[PDB]
């Protein structure tokens, strides 16, 4: 087996189709299915999966009790085949902890968990199933990282990690892996000015990372990386198509180099494609709340700070809650460029829907296609009344 | 490994012995069994399994209430191990929808499911576990297609496809696909009416398929395929014997090139193996409603409007609830000639039996023999009282 | 992979080890565990597994209420890994039927099981999971086979069958398969006077069937059988240490050549090892009814009608149910000679436990050792109250 | 394949970070997870996994009541994958037995499990799934072995074994296997009083096992293997820091060849790694039972009287149930070095918890860093109310 290269394109992208989707709300409500949130999707050279972080109970369990929290010991990092719902009896536990990503670089995966209290946690590099490196936090302030897949070029397979206030400047570092060694690591440069829970993909250009800033502003910090340098640099998404949330409404004027003001202390987990004119962006509907989801193509959306949409899909909607959402693409697909694909994370339970005791999500994903598809809306599709 | 290549006649049929059973129903009354609707079975070069549509929760679940609806965002295709029954934590998901088929081509298998609202649905082709290519509505009306296997040449597979009224003229097409990419597909040509929902199965003359004409005919089309010229025709079963359900008494001359008139706007799929002397039909044994099951030889079915059974076999009784049929081979077996096969759905709930809120079904299905077996009577066993 | 030979003698057999046990009935429970009865073990040249008849339902679900029947269309022969409980998510349906045979050749494994009414049963063969040969019923009264596994010589695998009266004069043949095809068939010959359920083992000298006289007899009949030239003979174990049960009490000369008198019209499923002075024969300790079971060391027992015990061992107390034991070996093992094994089914429910409405199993299996070892018992462990 | 050569030394252990964690007894509140004690960890060269004594039933069966019993016919060595629970459909059985140990050789597995009673137990030896050889009770009086991983070399894999009392002198053993063969076995010598429950893990010193003297004494016995010629030695940890549990506080001056006196006739399954100035003792953290779990670094423990520690980790709160710890490391990893692991069984139910009437545990696994990393505390996390 060969290490990995991003040698491809993006295929056009001029809908979406649906990709998978596990109903894992639904099904657990009668089913062994265990609780989680921060989920998302990772392809090995063989076979796609779904991935999250498990709160170690069932959702019919009574140990669902108190889910809403964020960062215990029973939390792990779990793997489970593509549109089946996360089960006890069908789930791989990659690594023990609190935070993910996890990447295959086209001979093994590398799986990187972090675990601990809030000033003294520590991450544990997984590669091929053993741990390989580990690294204590910096900043003594919940280290952490992507909650979604990472990618590789020739064995190098960067992360993004942030250690530090949620609310404030933070310690960001990335982080070039290979086989689980680290090769180097580099404190955050450019003009992001905060960052969280990078979304990642890469093609022949290099790796592309659509991330949340936690602190001042609603339109997203974007860290573009050389993989091969070893080299990134960051500034936000232009567009005055604000894609955080919550969020202000969308102005005409965006922001380059500076968070675009009117929310605070708060955000969403995201992503987007930026590609010129095969540029997509990805956000909830609501302005307000994890509610709703769309995609819209907005041409030249990371350097035009006048673009706006000339195309969309809905993908869930706005009466029906969604949550985080990042990008995968299967880079072992045949064909001339790669897919761009995505998932919605739709949650369940509280804060939102405060009758049950628990927190919980399933799945929605999408891939991109060339045709002009009908679109559908892809609610989580279970009736919280069920769990009374 | 090689595309497989239709290369031999279909064995001698003198009766038909068992094959396989889940007995889901029985099952799923105290375990995690999915519901699910419209099954078939496919083979793979190294196993056969069972295939059906999920609807996303298991039948002792909540969600299961309701489950007589076709087409939600919750169902998905399905398959598992022979004669298991289809559970959440064996079941292995294709692809996301609420129409499908699926065939292996020797090298690999292509899946395909349609999902959207009835205005705007679309196919989505998967070949080896990727999505490779998808096709939009072309008449705005519920695209769909066979529920149950297609069929392979040298790679090549063709599969039947209807996009309109479900009870007037339609827009039939007959696509081409070779890994998963279409080669070619052309609208519905000759006698046939109106089609629905093809039974399909191969042998060195061809691919036949037979069909549902739902709008006005008791008697069922069929289309015969060639899959080298990737060209094909239509017309009915000539036979007297009708084999749609609901349908009028047999007559003594039926129809080749029109509807048999009686009973409009409903149908059920079903299958035949049109062989010359060889012929088998299969039909409900009841002519107003979805029960017992068995199969008749009709010498020269196809092409004779006065043909009628000289054998049969009863594969369920009159008194116990029957469902859609459809054929499949294994193409892999050894031996100089193609062992037909084929399952009856055997559905249990609404709106037959309204004391449950859901609807879903077990799977029987059988193989022929050259021997002269005796016969037994396949039902699918679950007492309905145990689920009040 | 090449065909195994029988080429060794047997091990000597000096004690009896634990070799597994899956405590089916306490682990069901409170699992999701299938009813069964008529257990065995066969070994694959890679693996080892547990074989039964499935009931088609799981013993906490409402449909194991009159799971004593034998003969229903919901049963199938089902395999398991050696020592878990046979469950609805682990269990793999070898074929449907309510009597069954099992065996690898070296290559792959055949599989034969019997479905359909009194009048009109019939076999399927199965040979590397695919259905090869059927047989149709030759007295119209039930045919059946072994209910144990079968046994191989250079790919040639002998079968005993009975189909006719239970409990009088009954048509018995010999099959014998190659790879699932008949390669010949023969009537009983010799002096054994009914034959059922026959337990089988080979060695360098050829295939030993122990079976059970249903009819007059409490001795049991063996059938010895060439491989190589297909052919049989029949006589019953001369010794007075009789073997089924019911049965009377042992006296001092045993039959060679006809039944021992005393019971009648009943039995059950046995097993011996007959090696001159490395015999051992298996029994119920009760002489009334399925309790207990004991291991007996009865020098040249097949042979010599005055012959008695000189070494034992206990298996399961005579306060403990038991019910059908049978022979299998791990013909692939390492070594200079074939280790001695059996299992005994250990039944729970009906008819003895009637304050429960099912009928079930588990398994505990033994093999032999070449030390003299200390001796436990083996009940099944369930306490029958908990499903109360 | 090639067998496994202990040619490394351990890497140096600056701190702990989590490996793995299975959540058991807050999953199995509603699931099906198997109640266990004695549980391990073991890697074979391309997988590690979770190894225990089952007692034969899920924790919300009605069988797990009296499960506090030590040794009955209900119990088996299973196996499941690294940090899932062990439940009735992904575990493994292993042996049937109520003490066991295993390991890898590099080529193929060896388990062995002891069943039997008090007077009358045997060990029988499994190599690659087949038993292969038996060993009788020497001294009558509860057979019994290691309860955690043996360590191979050039194929031979030795096993510590004891018979006789638990409170007073004993007749240890140790045993040499290779392929499941005895090779050769050899009485304990050295100043070591008492024996049970060997914790081992080899490097290219040789083995070194830390046991449980249950007699008098509060220090660790511990046992020098050399696997190439296949003699031992032993004596005491020579530290004051006592590692037992019950035990004394600890002294200034502790016991190299005798007993440290105060606590009699009870201990705990414990292990340490003795490296020189590497060296890292595990204990609970109460004196008086089983609860907390800490590491120490203690250099020359084995041979200085005088040694304390100089840096620790707590590993479990004191106010958290612990139990069982002992020894394992992944020898196929990668690297320089072996990297040393451990796990602690975390129990819950009787006998400290006794509004349950079952007894049960999770599991809890850590490996060494050479950094110095943040710490956590990792209790079993089930809340026993819920049980009720
Ligand atoms: C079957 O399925 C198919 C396939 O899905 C369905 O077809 C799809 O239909 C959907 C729904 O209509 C479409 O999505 C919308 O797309 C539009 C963009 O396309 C329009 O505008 C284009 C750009 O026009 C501008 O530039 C051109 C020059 O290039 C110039 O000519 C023009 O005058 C103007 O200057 C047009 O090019 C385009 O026309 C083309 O396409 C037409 C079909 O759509 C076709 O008919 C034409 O002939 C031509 O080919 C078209 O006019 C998006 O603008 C829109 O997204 C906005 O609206 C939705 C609500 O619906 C909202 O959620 C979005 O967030 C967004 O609106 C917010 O953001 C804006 C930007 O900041 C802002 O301006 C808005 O005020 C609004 O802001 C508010 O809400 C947000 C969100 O909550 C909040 O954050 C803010 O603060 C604020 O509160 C949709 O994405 C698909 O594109 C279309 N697909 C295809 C292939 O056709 C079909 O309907 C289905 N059939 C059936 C029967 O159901
Ligand atoms: C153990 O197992 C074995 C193996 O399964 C069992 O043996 C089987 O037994 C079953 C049940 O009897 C048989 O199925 C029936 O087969 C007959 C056809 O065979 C008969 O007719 C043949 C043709 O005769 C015609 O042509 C010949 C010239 O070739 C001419 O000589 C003759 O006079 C006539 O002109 C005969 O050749 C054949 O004889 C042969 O076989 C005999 C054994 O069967 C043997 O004894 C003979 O010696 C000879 O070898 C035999 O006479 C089917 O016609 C029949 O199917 C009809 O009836 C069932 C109800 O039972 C119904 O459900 C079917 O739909 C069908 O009847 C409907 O359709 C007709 C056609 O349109 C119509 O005319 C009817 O009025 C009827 O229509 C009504 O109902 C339908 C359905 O609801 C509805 O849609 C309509 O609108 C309307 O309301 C059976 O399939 C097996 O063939 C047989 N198998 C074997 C190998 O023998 C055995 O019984 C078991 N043993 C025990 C102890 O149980
Ligand atoms: C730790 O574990 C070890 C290993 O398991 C335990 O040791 C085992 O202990 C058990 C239980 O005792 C033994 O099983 C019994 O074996 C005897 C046979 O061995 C005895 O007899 C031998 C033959 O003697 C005859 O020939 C010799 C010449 O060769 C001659 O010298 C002699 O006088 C006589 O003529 C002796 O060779 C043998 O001695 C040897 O072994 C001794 C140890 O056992 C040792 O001490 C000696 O020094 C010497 O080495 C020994 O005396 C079986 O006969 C017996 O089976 C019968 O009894 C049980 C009930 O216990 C019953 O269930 C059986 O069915 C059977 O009895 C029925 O059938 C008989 C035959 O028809 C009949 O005659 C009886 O009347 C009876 O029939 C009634 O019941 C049946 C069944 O319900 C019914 O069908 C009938 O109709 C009727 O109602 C046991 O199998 C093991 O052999 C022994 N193993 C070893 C390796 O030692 C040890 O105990 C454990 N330790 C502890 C502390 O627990
Ligand atoms: C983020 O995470 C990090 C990483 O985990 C955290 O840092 C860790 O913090 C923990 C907790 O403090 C430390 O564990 C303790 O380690 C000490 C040993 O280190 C101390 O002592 C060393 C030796 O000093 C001696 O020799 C030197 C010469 O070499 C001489 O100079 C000195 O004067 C003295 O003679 C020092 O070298 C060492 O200093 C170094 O490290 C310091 C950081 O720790 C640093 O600040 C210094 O600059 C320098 O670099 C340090 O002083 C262990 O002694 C201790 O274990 C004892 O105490 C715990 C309770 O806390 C107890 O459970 C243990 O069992 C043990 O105490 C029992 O046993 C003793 C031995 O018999 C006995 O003497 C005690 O009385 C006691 O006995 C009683 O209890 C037991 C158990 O119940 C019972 O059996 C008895 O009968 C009796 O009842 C801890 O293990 C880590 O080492 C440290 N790790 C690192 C890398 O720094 C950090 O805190 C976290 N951050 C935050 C914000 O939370
Ligand atoms: C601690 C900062 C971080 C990013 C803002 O908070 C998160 C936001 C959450 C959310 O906004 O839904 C859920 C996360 N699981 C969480 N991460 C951790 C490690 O707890
Ligand atoms: C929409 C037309 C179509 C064929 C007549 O209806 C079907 C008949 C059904 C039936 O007659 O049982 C069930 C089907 N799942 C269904 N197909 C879809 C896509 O909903
Ligand atoms: C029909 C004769 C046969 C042998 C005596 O009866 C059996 C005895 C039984 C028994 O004695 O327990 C159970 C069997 N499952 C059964 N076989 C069949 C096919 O029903
Ligand atoms: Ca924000
Ligand atoms: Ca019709
Ligand atoms: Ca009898
Ligand atoms: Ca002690």
């Amino acid at each position: 087996r060969n290490f990995n290269n991003l040698t491809k394109g993006l295929c056009t992208i001029n809908s979406w189709h649906i990709y998978g989707k596990d109903n894992a709300v639904r099904i657990g409500e009668s089913s062994d299915v265990l609780v989680t949130r921060e989920p998302y999707v990772s392809c090995d050279p063989d076979e796609c999966r779904f991935y999250a972080l498990s709160q170690g109970t069932t959702i019919r369990g009574k140990h669902s009790n108190g889910t809403i929290h964020d960062r215990s010991q029973y939390r792990a990092l779990i793997s489970w085949p593509l549109s089946s719902p996360p089960t006890v009896y069908n789930s791989r536990v990659e690594c023990i902890g609190w935070s993910s990503t996890s990447c295959h670089d086209g001979k093994s995966r590398m799986s990187i968990c972090i675990s601990g209290p809030n000033n003294n946690a520590s991450a544990v590099v997984w590669y091929n199933r053993r741990p390989v490196a580990e690294i204590n936090t910096w900043a003594r302030n919940i280290l952490r990282t992507q909650e979604s897949e990472c990618v590789c070029h020739n064995g190098v397979c960067p992360v993004v990690f942030t250690d530090g206030s949620a609310t404030g400047p933070a310690d960001t570092r990335i982080y070039y892996f290979k086989e689980g060694k680290i090769l180097k690591w580099e404190s955050l440069t450019g003009t992001a000015k905060h960052i969280e829970e990078c979304s990642c993909y890469g093609e022949r250009t290099g790796i592309t990372c659509t991330c949340r800033d936690n602190w001042q502003g609603s339109n997203r910090p974007v860290i573009q990386i050389d993989p091969v340098a070893m080299t990134h640099t960051s500034q936000y998404i232009c567009s005055p198509v604000l894609t955080d949330n919550p969020r202000p409404n969308d102005p005409n004027i965006g922001k380059c180099n500076d968070p675009y003001p009117g929310n605070n202390n708060n955000g969403v987990k995201g992503f987007s494609y930026l590609d010129g004119a095969n540029t997509w962006l990805g956000r909830t509907i609501s302005t307000a709340s994890r509610s709703g989801y769309e995609m819209l193509k907005v041409p030249n959306a990371l350097t035009d700070d006048r673009s706006k949409p000339i195309q969309g899909q809905t993908i869930v909607l706005n009466a029906d809650w969604s949550g985080y959402s990042g990008s995968f693409m299967d880079y072992w697909a045949e064909g001339d460029c790669y897919r761009a694909c995505f998932y919605v994370e739709l949650i369940r339970g509280r804060p939102k829907e405060d009758k049950v005791w628990w927190t919980s999500n399933s799945i929605v994903s999408m891939c991109s296609s060339t045709e002009f598809l009908g679109q559908w809306n892809w609610p989580d599709g279970a009736k919280i009344e069920y769990f009374l």
